[PDB]
């Protein structure tokens, strides 16, 4: 019986508003809060219904507060400006980390596994809310990284189709969507390759997928020296199975990952991160 | 007008591996793991019922980057308790005073910690209505996996007196509403952080301390406790001295302290923070 209101932030309290990116849900800018003295992120798109969406997103971030979910700091709601304010993630997205190879030549295994564990922890948290909250748009672009490269998931429960399960083409009630996305992401994290790299059309991907084809698993995509290779391959293969019923819950997924994570000393995570600086 | 988040209720039986950590004024604290969420957690437990409920409500309302995150509440016939994220690195107190376990504590880490305590307390003060700590000490500044600060036990056997401003020695409606209590505590903490020494180490009589403190005395700001090599020494000593001023109206706000601290922090390269943590492992 304990409630908490989301702070309202006066637009005039946000200084140095610089453009970061624009996307389907709005434009994201970095700023600083004049009173709290911290860097923040601001998201802004006004139609009669376009308002109910921004407010629903903010309500979602506020209810889904957890260690691996992007923390919301407050709603900026005035007659002039309408925006969401959250912590600022200084390390970008998992997509950048995996694919900017000149900037990041080495991403050590312990850090890759910690990221995979945290993405699962975050999604598992969502699924355990009452009522259950489904992500449905999980991708490397919205898995964000904080100052120590810990995961904060964003843009859930509200572009690219490589993370979308086949049954989702021709559904909104499916609890086996997220795990599908997760299998692809896992493949992507362990290989640092773009899923279906030889495809010149999104439709060609969607076609292959509907026919049961998946990102390639072989020695070139996943070298034999990858720690716990066999176990990860099983997890990936069951996660993206054509038949949703054969896909594991996140509970099962976490239970499989726990013994893998225990094999890594806490200092190896710190060393992996400092290597990136 | 506003959007509302309900604090989750956590069944006690959902907590596995419950182990004892410590017994504090407000209750027993234990570590555990949540069976469904698969994360480690801390659990605080003991009609002295609406006291637990109030602490929970406060933690829930004061959610912020430098405040201990609450995950849910345990409210059952048998058991009452609060559940929060587990802090793997203890308290600031153990960091400063366990010199064997922690031979070095690099300046950049010390300054980030000071900067974070300030951001935390400042945030409380800026809520509406302003929320005041009044028992800020090194024992309840908690440290996360990468030594970032999370402040606990605000707005709520007796403890230490060294962080208490003289005027509060005999409490009333005047001092319980004082918006200059926390800054005094912060000043002492700032001194304790920069020196790794117990304030009033010489005096081993807590009551004697209270007299000395009432007379104007503060911890020893000499060369012996605060070496000349301390980064931005002059600027820090100035911050401390004005923070623990015998007169409440001569004490600065936290927003004021932050604005001075900002330039100091910018002088340390990011890499040094990570280097400080690896050295502590
Ligand atoms: C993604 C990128 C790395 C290309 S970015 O440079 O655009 C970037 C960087 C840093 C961020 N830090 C925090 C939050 C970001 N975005 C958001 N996703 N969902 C949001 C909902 C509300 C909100 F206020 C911000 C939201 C960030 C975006
Ligand atoms: C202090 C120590 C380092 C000697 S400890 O070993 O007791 C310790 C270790 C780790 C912790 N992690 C988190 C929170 C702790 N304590 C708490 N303060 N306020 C709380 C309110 C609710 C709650 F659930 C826990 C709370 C911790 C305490």
């Amino acid at each position: 019986a304990i409630c908490s209101a989301l702070p309202t932030i006066p637009y005039h309290k946000l200084a140095d508003l610089r453009y970061l990116s624009r996307g389907a849900s709005g434009t994201v800018s970095s700023a600083r809060h004049a009173d709290w003295r911290v860097q923040v992120a601001v998201k802004h798109l006004l139609l009669d219904s376009e308002r109910k969406d921004v407010l629903r997103e903010a309500e979602i971030l506020h209810k889904a507060r957890f260690s691996y979910i992007l923390p919301i700091l407050g709603i900026c709601n005035e007659p002039e400006f309408l925006g969401i304010v959250t912590e600022y993630m200084p390390n970008g997205s998992l997509n950048e980390l995996l694919h900017r190879k000149t900037e990041y030549p080495d991403v050590a295994w312990p850090l890759r596994f910690r990221i995979l564990h945290e993405i699962a922890l975050g999604v598992n948290y969502l699924h355990n809310m009452t009522p259950p909250l489904l992500h449905h748009d999980l991708k490397t672009q919205n898995i964000l990284l904080d100052n120590e490269f810990h995961v904060k998931i964003a843009d859930f429960g509200l572009g690219t189709i490589i993370y979308m399960p086949p049954e989702n083409y021709e559904s909104r009630a499916s609890i086996k969507h997220d795990i599908y996305s997760y299998a692809v992401i896992t493949w992507e994290v362990l290989s640092r390759k773009q899923p279906f790299e030889d495809v010149t059309n999104p439709l060609q991907i969607m076609y292959s997928v509907s026919q049961g084809h998946r990102p390639v698993i072989n020695e070139e995509s996943l070298p034999y020296d990858i720690p716990h290779r066999a176990r990860m391959i099983s997890l990936i293969e069951s996660g993206w199975a054509q038949n949703p019923d054969e896909r594991p819950s996140f509970l099962k997924c976490l239970i499989e990952l726990e013994p893998v994570l225990r094999t890594f000393e806490e200092i190896t995570f710190l060393e992996a991160v400092i290597q990136l600086k």
